[PDB]
């Protein structure tokens, strides 16, 4: 098994593409810190995992670059992703009083064309796993080193509602994603 990722170096993204990535890196972080926040963990300057303190727990804008770079490059390769299989993107607080307001996706629906779409992203995403793993001398040692189609449907239920709620957040962001 040779996995093959969708090759997104040729497909640039203007600032208003670029700018949505970033929101969505925002509300990824801001997701992060309520799902942590209440299981009861607390700001403190090094992380201890037996007593739930971690640095990042701090509005966005307080967060290091380096610290942001993560979601911002995963938020924009999602991105390009749905634009190199040709889809249009078009429209349409101080450290100790942090409290994260993440969107609320609960109620957005996706039309089937987008829920498919997450299940093409969810694939690619497994296969640009893969191959950096493989590239690094991994083999099947992990089990999930399989074609996306010989996973088991528990985790290929996970990451098909991982790249559906990026798109949920993108709709509910004002985007409109249509093919062609």
């Amino acid at each position: 098994y040779i996995p093959e990722p969708m090759d997104l170096s040729l497909v640039d993204l203007p600032e208003s593409l670029i700018q949505l990535s970033e929101r969505i890196a925002e509300n990824v972080h801001e997701v992060w810190a309520k799902a942590r926040i209440d299981e009861g963990w607390t700001y403190g300057e090094k992380r201890d995992d037996i007593h739930k303190k971690h640095p990042c727990l701090v509005p966005y804008d307080e967060l290091p670059e380096e610290e942001k770079e993560y979601d911002r490059n995963t938020a924009m390769n999602t991105i390009k992703m749905v634009k190199k299989l040709g889809f249009r993107i078009e429209k349409e607080e101080n450290k100790l009083d942090y409290i994260p307001e993440p969107m609320d996706l609960s109620l957005v629906d996706l039309p089937e064309s987008l829920i498919q779409l997450s299940e093409r992203i969810a694939e690619n995403v497994h296969e640009v796993w893969a191959k950096a793993r493989i590239d690094e001398g991994w083999t099947y040692k992990h089990p999930c080193l399989v074609p996306y189609d010989e996973l088991p449907e528990e985790e290929k239920e996970y990451d098909r509602n991982t790249a559906m709620n990026t798109i949920k957040m993108v709709k509910k962001l004002g985007f409109r994603i249509e093919k062609e």
